[PDB]
């Protein structure tokens, strides 16, 4: 196989503390780090953990395309893969959301036979679920770039979530060094007033970049957007949440197919209640049923088919050690058998099973459960 | 008030993909209570705090997900009661897809005690990054796949679809050994009424340990009734159904506001697009001659005032001090110069940024 290889990983949004463990290892391994972030305090981070790196921030400028600024940044860093060296990339947030130079110098790596991969990291979308303290999953998650939205006409849905991004950016594909001016925000007030209408919940987040920070959670109306002292707070990291204008009834035919009620009854929330929505009706944490599911807890034991963690401090070493430290994990790749005999103080059973490498193998070793098999080592 | 409770994830893939905020929080815990699946973790967790309950052993065979739930948020609420800093930890991220945290959260919040959730790595962060998509182009829908079919959600045929849950349709029950998909079909009669026969559904599981790799199986949306196939869609199985069509352009819009490289290689029939266009070429030469603008600012921070700020991210007990008074805490960092002192008591942005970069 060729030598060289591009690992681009994320820093989260909040400074330093929503770095993944398995970042800042890649990170500390490099031969050579390129990064694009947003916050001081994490670039002198990244400086402590690594004695080659560059600062991709300088290749944008006033009246310079996007384009052409992305082009650059994806060119330095893959000049250093053909080299022959390990690289590593480090952008804001998750590095594949709403991030281009990223995808292209990937792509170009795995064209020419380097060894490419993504890890991901927390994403604004992430911070937002966790601050705003709703679950995409309930009624569902429409997500989208605001000009794009606008372009191309894309449907938004009235009982599920929708999320903007882009915001403060309506129709610019220019870079500006002081921010920019969003006079063509208004195009979006009034789509958003076409398809919810003008009394209509519109929360605008900003998650806290620094650790000390609170994140703005400010609800609006879609006519208050229109304001001038209320236009003026949206920038460069602002989001729209749009919560649902009303619950979506069931439909009847498939709740029959999937059995889940008898007929002749209803089905008219489970709490806590979205916050956000106009009109909720208010639901009650401790219903009949949750106070007689605590009740039980008094003669609670485990269930006979529950499984106890039981390992060995040999074993959760090395299963550490191969999450932690890439190098580890790359002579462990190369060659199971040769790592697991030289791995110190493990049992015969523990050795055979991170030889094996399964996932039924180490829970066997972990958790003491009975192989044929691997009890004969 | 004494007592408080913070909901943390640990990502997907065992032990890297925790944040480093989730652990500090962790360690400075009273108590922990912590839902992962995967062994490996759980003994990571078990060695960075002393007083750990798995709240996996209250689910059961044939028992309520609901009655798990109640149960495994009122063990942490019971423990705030009692004025003690507590720590819940679930898989990913800890409020996507996830009942108990939402509601142990909203109830110590309701009785004025502090809640806080952070957030963490989701199967959906890795999906975008196994697969190479990004979500903002074209768009990206995201349900689950029983309230898709239960509710007659919109799929958008121009944007990404991801559906969770697929591997337990109509299922509101726990089993140990898993469930049977039975109801499987009305899931793929749905999808072959909106997209086509022909039309590819790639099969996404993210790798759990850090040597596996993830599966990514492109199958058309017909041959997922062959049982062979079916059978391979479990309980961590998701769904990626790229888009079949590129959506026209508004021309009134367009008129108000006044393909790129690479394409997405899920799509069916796409041709791929030149990396080397002569654009790209004009905007390579220029490196030669770059130099950085006039109104680029570099780092010019010190090593005192960097450890501050790492301090304050990395330690949430001076975290705590900071909040509490910013001016006594600035004054007793030691070797901060006056200038980085002032800014920290201020700590609003632009005063890190001065400090930080020497600007004038
Ligand atoms: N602190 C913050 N709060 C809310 N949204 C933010 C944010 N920082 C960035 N964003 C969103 O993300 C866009 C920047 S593009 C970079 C996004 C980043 N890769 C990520 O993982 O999220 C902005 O237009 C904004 O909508
Ligand atoms: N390894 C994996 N790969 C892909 N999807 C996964 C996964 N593990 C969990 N999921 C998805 O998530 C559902 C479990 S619900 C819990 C999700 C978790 N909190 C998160 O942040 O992602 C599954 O039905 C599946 O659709």
């Amino acid at each position: 196989t060729k030598a060289g290889s591009l690992t681009i990983v994320g820093t989260g949004i909040e400074s330093i503390g929503q770095m993944t463990l398995q970042a800042l290892s890649y990170i500390e391994a490099a031969a050579k780090v390129f990064y694009c972030v947003i916050d001081p305090a994490t670039e002198a981070f990244i400086l402590t953990k690594n004695k080659n790196c560059v600062d991709l921030y300088q290749y944008y400028d006033n009246g310079k395309s996007r384009l052409n600024t992305y082009t650059q940044m994806s060119e330095l860093m893959v000049r250093e893969v053909r080299k022959g060296l390990d690289v590593v990339g480090v952008f804001y947030g998750h590095p594949g959301v709403f991030v281009n130079p990223s995808h292209r110098a990937l792509a170009i790596a795995k064209s020419e036979g380097y060894r490419a991969r993504m890890l991901p990291g927390v994403s604004a979308e992430d911070c937002l679920f966790a601050d705003l303290c709703i679950d995409p999953s309930n009624p569902g998650c429409l997500t989208y770039e605001a000009s794009d939205f606008l372009i191309r006409d894309r449907p938004v849905s009235i009982h599920s979530h929708l999320v903007l991004f882009q915001v403060g950016c309506v129709g610019i594909a220019d870079f500006n060094f002081t921010g920019f001016d969003n006079n063509k925000f208004g195009v979006l007030v009034d789509r958003l007033e076409q398809e919810y209408g003008a009394e209509h919940p519109v929360v605008h987040y900003i998650a806290a970049m620094m650790p000390h920070q609170d994140p703005v959670t400010d609800k609006y109306t879609v006519a208050q957007l229109r304001e001038p002292e209320i236009a003026k707070r949206v920038g460069g990291v602002s989001t729209f949440y749009i919560p649902p204008k009303a619950r979506k009834a069931s439909n009847l035919d498939i709740i029959r197919r999937l059995e889940l009620l008898p007929a002749g009854q209803v089905p008219d929330r489970i709490y806590p209640a979205n916050q956000w929505e106009p009109d909720v009706p208010e639901v009650e944490p401790y219903r009949p049923s949750d106070q007689a599911a605590i009740a039980q807890l008094a003669d609670h034991a485990p269930p006979e088919q529950y499984q106890p963690l039981a390992t060995s401090k040999a074993m959760s070493d090395v299963m550490t050690k191969l999450a932690l430290d890439p190098k580890a994990l790359a002579d462990y790749k190369a060659d199971h058998r040769a790592f697991a005999q030289s791995v110190p103080d493990l049992t015969p059973q523990e050795r055979a099973a991170l030889e094996l490498g399964d996932s039924w193998a180490i829970r066997c070793a972990m958790k003491n459960m009975p192989s044929s098999l691997l009890d004969a080592a």
